[PDB]
């Protein structure tokens, strides 16, 4: 095959396998999002909830970063750009179409950008000081990312996974599923617990 | 031409006129929220915030029965059908591609009638008080509304605005931007008032 990417008929021109290997890849994301964990593990003391808001720095970071610069480069799928593209190139050998540029692709991964990376940062910072915004803008952020991740889900699901190839553990029950299913179950969490303290709130109010 | 929808290159065979005019499905719409509305206002009474849930009743009925329908029966919107299937023909002719039954458009709208709908009314019905989460509720459903709105308008510009005649008064004009910048426009709003209550009640804190 020319290229990895599993509707193998595509013919991608303008197509160069990235020059830096994958664990190239993963040492980077790794390093820099335990940079993020510990600083703001370090902001938050100075007890969930402090590894809540550590879980909202790594969203604003992989929303305004990797999938801003997605928004931003769009079809370049050329390896000399950074770590980042190298990156998408890996994720779209997943099962996802990040090649092509999708319009719903493009558009959801616009809107969490310009978005949930700002009001996740937001949600982590005026958490610091117990504003009553808070409760809100965790909800709003993790409703945000519930609703993009079920419609990636239900788009690819309808369009019969064409896009990556099926079944493949790495790329397929890893990638696509595992990950984004972190987007789903996570952020439910957290919309649990924002909707049983913003009822307390509410409930006192008489 | 063979049929109004502007892709002018659709070759839709399987197509079929419907026998009422449009005046039919308009009459029959303004007629069923207009007895929705004054019901809903009686049912209040038994200021604003009225008319806020007269519009969340009309949004659960909307989606409900509207976009359910578009949602089961996208695949052959043949006017032997209710003038629901009619009414989806009459839109479609509009700028959006409910014709061609859009991979992205059905599970946008199936959300819409699946969570949105039912929401309203738990909306409408926790609002007389029965429970705190009255604003959370409305919070969270015009967050999802206005997050569908601007994934349908971004995915249709994208698209250059293929789907539908550009400029046309009624078609574009008032079909696809007007009703929709509803959705856009309203829930915003709404979102504002539950912000400055929920804030206050958060407020509470001490
Ligand atoms: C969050 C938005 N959702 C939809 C809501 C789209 C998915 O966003 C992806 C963002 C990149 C990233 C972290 C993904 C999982 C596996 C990672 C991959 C980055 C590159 C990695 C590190 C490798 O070299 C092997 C494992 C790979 C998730
Ligand atoms: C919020 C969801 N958004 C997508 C994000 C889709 C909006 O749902 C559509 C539901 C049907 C309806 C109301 C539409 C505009 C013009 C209406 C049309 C119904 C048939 C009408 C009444 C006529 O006979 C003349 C005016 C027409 C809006």
């Amino acid at each position: 095959p020319l290229h990895p990417y599993w509707p193998q008929h595509l013919r991608l021109d303008n197509f160069v396998p990235n020059d830096r290997p994958t664990w190239h890849i993963l040492a980077g994301l790794f390093s820099v999002t335990g940079v993020l964990v510990v600083t703001t593990w370090l902001l938050s003391g100075r007890t969930w909830r402090r590894l809540s808001l550590c879980w909202f720095a790594v969203c604003g970071f992989i929303h305004l970063v990797i999938e801003g610069w997605f928004v931003l480069y769009y079809e370049d799928l050329l390896g000399d750009q950074a770590f980042l593209s190298q990156l998408w190139k890996e994720y779209a050998k997943g099962d996802s179409r990040y090649i092509l540029g999708d319009n719903f692709t493009v558009c959801m991964e616009t809107i969490t950008a310009c978005l949930w990376g700002p009001l996740s940062l937001w949600v982590v910072i005026a958490f610091l000081r117990q504003h009553p915004l808070r409760f809100i803008l965790q909800l709003v952020v993790s409703v945000g990312q519930i609703y993009g991740d079920v419609l990636y889900f239900l788009t690819e699901h309808r369009d019969g996974f064409q896009h990556g190839e099926l079944g493949h553990p790495l790329y397929f029950w890893f990638y696509f599923v595992f990950m984004n299913a972190l987007w789903l179950v996570l952020p439910g969490v957290l919309v649990l617990d924002a909707v049983k303290h913003l009822t307390h709130a509410q409930s006192t109010l008489d």
